[PDB]
């Protein structure tokens, strides 16, 4: 009934993240190794989508993105405005994205918000940052956007770990992503997701595997 | 021996893009031929070509009041012309200085093609004063749409070899934001317009 977030060892055998070993390391005898490629491949499809103007994002990325915005110019009427009209209109059947309009013309060229988008690559690295900013403001928790989950699980799993240590496995690649475009200063196109690869292989690391699922492991 | 820019029709030629009707332009065909002309995406200046590179470097120079450093890795790749090959590598102590200094960030963030970004550096950077071409002569035998690209910067119409990113670039300007996706539309009707002018040598073949 109700959708649980993933472990690392569920997530790997999910997306058939698991490989026997070839060359002895002390310490992790009865253990799985990590397809690194195909790890690659998972973590850079989370990423999703390049950021190319508020217009092609999805109306959920596009109305929360009008909420951060409203947030981090100090509006929140506006903010507040659309999460309650958004909430109305959910009862019932779908939300009415489409309130976000105003906000986001007004908003989008603003000097805070042209600040964020020059530093990320991608509409989910976009967005996590304007949540991050917003929060400069007050509190903005996730509890205002519940709808979301039900919805689009990539966007609320990384707005969700926005002030985080530690990522969902869902979220690995973009969050990791998030931090390396911040290490590095710039926006990046090149996914940098290595991080999200060694925490999943350290994570697997730390599970003993019987004779028979080591059996079932392929090369 | 040298290098004349191509005129809209022997430009048109060169790439099988005349049709019958005036001829017409092969529309599918010029659009590929303009997206291939806007060149790679900006991704850190690391990732450019050293002659991108080197001449970013110079333009982030002057915007940042720093004539003497523009100066030097133009004297410097100057001199290393003479012998062969030049040193781009002079630029790495600018470029370090000065990729994240904010008027650059202003720039950058506008711009999504390496050439659409270098373009609004030579903008930028001429509000400190002239930045010709001349002092770079060197670059038209290494990478001729770099050189026309930076040509055609502050002009009304560029040469045709480098008419896509010149109209992504107003493309830009216009949107008020970057644009991965390629906006060329407007050379496509440059050239379609520049083909009619022209009048039919008749007993022509074309399909």
């Amino acid at each position: 009934p109700w959708a649980m977030a993933l472990t690392p060892m569920e997530f790997a055998r999910k997306y058939n993240l698991l490989r026997k070993d070839d060359a002895p390391v002390p310490g992790e005898e009865m253990t799985a190794g990590i397809r690194r490629g195909d790890a690659k491949r998972v973590f850079t499809m989370q990423l999703g989508p390049y950021w190319d103007g508020f217009e092609r994002c999805s109306p959920q990325a596009y109305a929360l993105s009008a909420v951060f915005m409203a947030r981090m110019n100090r509006d929140r009427d506006a903010a507040n405005n659309i999460l309650k009209v958004l909430d109305k209109t959910f009862v019932d059947g779908k939300p009415d994205f489409s309130v976000a309009r105003p906000v986001m013309k007004k908003y989008q060229n603003s000097e805070l918000v042209q600040e964020v988008v020059a530093k990320h690559a991608y509409v989910l690295t976009v967005i996590a940052s304007l949540l991050e900013a917003a929060r400069e403001d007050g509190v903005v928790p996730s509890s205002e956007f519940l709808w979301l989950k039900p919805v689009d699980e990539e966007l609320w799993y990384m707005l969700n770990c926005v002030g985080r240590q530690t990522p969902y496995s869902e979220v690995a690649g973009p969050f990791a992503h998030w931090k390396a475009e911040k290490e590095m200063g710039r926006r990046s196109l090149v996914p940098m997701i290595d991080e999200a690869i060694r925490a999943l292989e350290i994570a697997v690391k730390e599970v003993r595997l019987t004779p028979r699922q080591m059996e079932e492991l392929e090369p």
